[PDB]
């Protein structure tokens, strides 16, 4: 596992998520550990609004990602803010999103309008970010402080390539206030 402080984070190529037309179904999965109510766990934005992300927001998990035309919002029902592991499940297709944390019953949603595809090749930002303030549009202030284990960043496109925990010391790119973390 891995683990953040002061903004620390870990980058990744944006080919973990290699995109499709027609739209095709994403999947984000983690564990994370923190004490953070407000901070931010993953984005990937165009390195041109499109975005997805995962944050903690008063505690709770909060699913967003904009594809041209709005925004969605899910939030989990409670916060997983307590320093105990936590398994997250972000899942994507289009505009039609989820989320599950745990065993607790799915939150749902989409993004209104048209636009239906994350036109986003940027790098996939986990943990805290160089100056998040900048790369999340103002949307966080802060990474988070805890750690994060069994990241799967899948794309589910017909031939490439089996959905497996990300090896997040070699399969990485960048990264800062940063080291392993145990569980
Ligand atoms: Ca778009």
């Amino acid at each position: 596992g891995a683990y953040f402080h002061d903004d620390g984070f870990l980058a990744f190529p944006g080919h973990v998520f290699s995109r499709s037309l027609p739209e095709v179904p994403e999947t984000i999965e983690l564990e994370v550990r923190t004490s953070t109510a407000s901070g931010l766990l993953l984005w990937q934005g165009v390195e041109g609004k499109d975005f997805i992300s995962l944050g903690l927001q008063d505690g709770h998990l909060v699913f967003r990602y904009q594809l041209g035309s709005g925004e969605a919002r899910l939030v989990s029902e409670d916060p997983i803010n307590d320093g105990e592991w936590h398994r997250v499940t972000a899942l994507r297709e289009g505009r039609r999103g989820s989320i599950q944390v745990d065993g607790e019953e799915l939150v749902s949603g989409r993004s209104p309008g048209p636009n239906v595809a994350v036109n986003a090749k940027g790098s996939v930002y986990i943990g805290g970010a160089p100056d998040v303030a900048t790369l999340t549009g103002g949307r966080f202030s802060s990474g988070i402080t805890g750690c994060v284990k069994n990241l799967v960043l899948h794309s589910a496109r017909p031939g490439a390539p089996p959905p497996q925990p990300l090896d997040l010391q070699h399969r990485a790119q960048a990264g800062a206030n940063t080291r392993p973390c145990p569980s």
